[PDB]
């Protein structure tokens, strides 16, 4: 379903974010949180806030 797509999208955000963390990116990783802003409105506030705090 769509929930699976959202899930793999989230783990894609974590994966790519980890890659940017390993490559030492600042503006990219810092702008990632701004880029995922509209994506956080498609799901619950709990997972969104958790993602924000994690990143």
């Amino acid at each position: 379903n769509d929930e699976e797509a959202v899930q793999v999208k989230e783990q894609s955000i974590l994966e790519l974010g980890s890659l940017l963390a390993k490559t030492g990116q600042a503006a990219e990783l810092g702008g990632l949180l701004k880029y995922v802003r509209p994506f956080l409105n498609s799901i619950s506030k709990a997972k969104a806030a958790r993602l924000v705090r994690s990143l």
